[PDB]
């Protein structure tokens, strides 16, 4: 709907999304949940730098978000 | 309406807009949705300085927005 | 009314105003609309050419508005 | 009343005040209106960045305010 | 009451307090009023490092406050 | 539930979590409580900037939170 | 209660706590009051940086708080 841009997050549940953060971080992961604050829960998340690190479950606070690429 | 500046986003649904962000980024895309926080959903979005990177769907958190060119 | 400072924008609708932003930008343009957040819609706007038919400015960026 | 600090602005309506801003600016002008966000309307406003432009009418966003000298 | 920290401000009404600001300023003055945002009204306010800068009445926006010394 | 990202915190009650803060700090501890602001009470908590002290109870203010690793 | 993290502050009333602020300050004193914004009233407070200044009663604005150590 033209007035609910966060509904696009719902269409991406159980896919990999890229959450860009204000501080320049890129957080990629499997979107498990999101709310109207754009808080999100990401499964098996990875931070673009530094790499190698692995996050079974990551809850990202919405206010840190720049944009989400679905 | 002189009291509803965001109604101008409603008249630009499915057009190309440029969202200027507080950090200097320019995001161009087709406006699919917006809410009263100025969250916007941009289809086939593009950010300058990174040309050939393209985002099929970018959900932009309103609090990062400087202004929106319609 | 001494308690409605934003009514000054209502009296400036369809006139040229200058929006000063927190970053030092001066956005000039014709005021079409505003809200209690101080979001504004500016018609035929400039940032001192590069011109914008319609620019919707988010209120939390505003320093002050010259009417 | 001791629970209403912004009533001091009410006692200074139509007098000259100095609005100190977070960024170090000082704005002087005659106080025509204020609200509970500390938004203020200033007539014949001068900013000490230049002492020759008298803005007929300046509306200052309250969240930029450090303090107001009455 | 142990759930109303700002009631301590109430016990300092019409006495001298020091308001520490986020940016490192100290503002001293006689507390006339305060609200739940920690906006405060100060009579005969002085800033510590500007000895001669005197203010008959200063209204301080509370979101600049670090803490208040009573 | 796909609309309740913070329920992942409720499942992590009485387990060890890592709270990443906006300033780069990492706070690690046993999660006893959280709220919809992402305030969290952490028992026997450790700062990686000091991984020797074991604070009996740390209440972290959620507005500082970048993401929590669960 | 697992959804009331600030209740831990209520358990610490009239004991000595240490409030960590975002600017790196540590404020120690006896907790007399708190509220849901994490404003706190600290009696006979001390700041680690300047351990010679007494603060008989300090009201600290919650938005400056990093975490409280109980
Ligand atoms: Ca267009
Ligand atoms: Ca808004
Ligand atoms: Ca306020
Ligand atoms: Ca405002
Ligand atoms: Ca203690």
């Amino acid at each position: 709907d033209t007035q609910r841009p966060l509904d696009a997050l719902g269409k991406s549940i159980n896919t990999n999304v890229t959450v860009y953060l204000k501080d320049g971080k890129l957080v990629k992961g499997r979107l498990k949940a999101y709310d109207l604050h754009m808080n999100v829960a990401l499964e098996n998340a990875k931070i673009e730098s530094d790499e190698e690190k692995e996050f079974p479950m990551l809850v990202v606070r919405g206010d840190n978000v720049l944009y989400v690429s679905l």
